[PDB]
């Protein structure tokens, strides 16, 4: 042809909402290009408590839009950025900050609310400022 381009995918999320589609083919350009912080969140579109993680996730994403990106990766399909990691059991948070190559294992409230608590608690440790 002459021109390329791309065509909508699977997945729970979307472009629009304030989640970042997360794929591994920029999640470093992403998320390892990021100095600040980012809370990337292993779910599954064949899941059911993934699939309820969807408002719960957003929601995060549009208050710490500015403050942490919220990604979002699904594990059933980018299975190689989940088992990358370790991720086996979803849904599966992981935030990302003082080592972009190891994250750590995201225990807060999985809620909208707490995701926007944690996310700023993380935030603060760093130096990033905003």
């Amino acid at each position: 042809g002459s021109s390329g381009s791309s065509g909508a995918v699977s997945g729970l999320y979307s472009s629009s909402d304030d989640v970042i589609e997360l794929t591994p083919s920029n999640f470093n350009r992403e998320v390892i290009q990021s100095d600040g912080l980012w809370l990337v969140e292993f779910y599954a579109p064949w899941c059911g408590h993934c699939q309820r993680l969807t408002p719960e996730w957003k929601k995060a994403a549009t208050a710490l839009k500015d403050v942490v990106k919220v990604g979002a990766v699904n594990a059933d399909k980018h299975q190689s950025l989940g088992g990358q990691y370790g991720v086996q059991g979803f849904p599966t948070i992981k935030i990302f900050g003082a080592n972009k190559n190891k994250p750590e294992d995201y225990q807060g409230g999985r809620t909208g609310e707490a995701i926007v608590d944690a996310a700023l608690s993380a935030l603060r440790s760093g130096p990033s400022s905003g």
